[PDB]
C-alpha cells in the first residue's frame, strides 16, 4: 500500500535531499522505532549505514542505478538495527521532481519483513 495518503503517525519512510548528495532530511517516527537509531544518527546521513555483512552488493547496485536514473524501485535488502540485529528491509524508492522535471528529493519507504501467517491471511481474505 502506497501512492496513497502518507503521514508519520502511520508509516515508515525517510526523505533524501538530492541537492545535498541524498542526505536524509527527514525520517518518520516508524523509521526510528524500526531501526532503533535516533535522529542524531540519521538526519544528515545516508541510509547506507543500515547495510552490513551479507547485504547483497547487486541489489545495492540496482538501488544506486535507480536513484541516479531518477526511477522508482523496490528491492529487499539486509539491514542492521543499532543493536546489530539483521532484518530484511523491503525498500521502495520514489523520486520527487520539481515542475522543470529535475529530481530534487527521494522518498524511501521501508517495511521490516515479518512472517505472514495462515491466521493473518484468513483475516485478510475473510468475506464481507
Ligand atoms: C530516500 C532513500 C531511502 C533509502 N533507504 C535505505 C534503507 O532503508 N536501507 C538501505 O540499506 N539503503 C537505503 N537507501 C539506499 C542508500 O542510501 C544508497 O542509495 C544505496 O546504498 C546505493 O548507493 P551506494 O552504492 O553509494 O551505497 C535509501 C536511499 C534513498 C535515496
Amino acid at each position: 500500500g502506497s501512492k496513497d495518503a502518507l503521514s508519520t503517525f502511520k508509516h515508515t519512510f525517510v526523505v533524501a535531499d538530492a541537492t545535498k548528495d541524498m542526505a536524509i532530511m527527514y525520517a518518520s517516527a516508524g523509521f526510528y522505532e524500526m531501526t532503533q537509531y535516533g535522529p542524531e544518527d540519521v538526519i544528515g546521513k545516508n541510509c547506507r549505514f543500515l547495510q552490513g555483512p551479507g547485504t547483497d552488493t547487486e541489489e545495492v547496485a540496482r538501488i544506486r542505478r535507480a536513484i541516479k536514473n531518477g526511477e522508482s524501485h523496490c528491492g529487499r535488502l539486509l539491514n542492521y538495527k543499532k543493536d546489530g540485529t539483521p532484518f530484511w528491509n523491503l525498500l521502495t524508492l520514489a523520486p520527487i521532481k520539481n515542475e522543470q522535471g529535475a529530481v530534487v528529493k527521494f522518498i524511501g519507504m521501508q517495511v521490516e519483513v515479518t512472517q505472514f501467517t495462515e491466521g493473518e491471511l484468513e483475516k485478510a481474505m475473510r468475506p464481507n
